[PDB]
């Protein structure tokens, strides 16, 4: 697969109840929906080698990995990981996080492209999976 382009959100499902179980206070929660209301994923990836960069209105993070390479990166409510991207399938890889101080939900992120040219991005907090639906731009 390609997973490079830009691309724009379309839909995004229970993301304010994964940041319930992040912790995140009700205010900053409905701010934080709002933020995702419109954010953009870039992606340029080199065979197992991806560049990701995430931006909103004010805010923008780069995260670089190899696949099956351990890398650090934050969780969603932003505190520290270390995390490791594996294969699922031909179209889809999954990381697992661990947090690099403490405790607090176990946290992961998958990545899927889809047949029909969308990205699923899908973030997890235990029981709780938000998940994102993205087109190219
Ligand atoms: C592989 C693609 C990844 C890991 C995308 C991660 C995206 C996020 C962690 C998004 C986080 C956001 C917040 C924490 C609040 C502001 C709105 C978002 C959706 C940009």
């Amino acid at each position: 697969p390609n997973f490079s382009g830009n691309w724009k959100i379309i839909r995004s499902e229970n993301f304010e109840e994964l940041l319930k179980v992040l912790g995140v206070n009700v205010m900053l929660r409905k701010i934080a929906v709002a933020a995702a209301s419109k954010y953009a994923v870039e992606i340029k990836q080199e065979g197992d080698t991806f560049y990701i960069k995430v931006s909103t209105t004010v805010y923008t993070t780069e995260i670089n990995f190899k696949v099956g390479e351990e890398f650090e990166e934050q969780t969603v409510d932003g505190r520290p990981c270390k995390s490791l991207v594996k294969w699922e399938s031909e179209n889809k890889m999954v990381c697992e996080q661990k947090l690099l101080k403490g405790e607090g939900p176990k946290t992961s992120w998958t990545k899927e492209l889809t047949n029909d040219g969308e990205l699923i991005l899908t973030m997890t907090a235990d029981d709780v999976v938000c998940t994102q639906v993205f087109v190219r731009e």
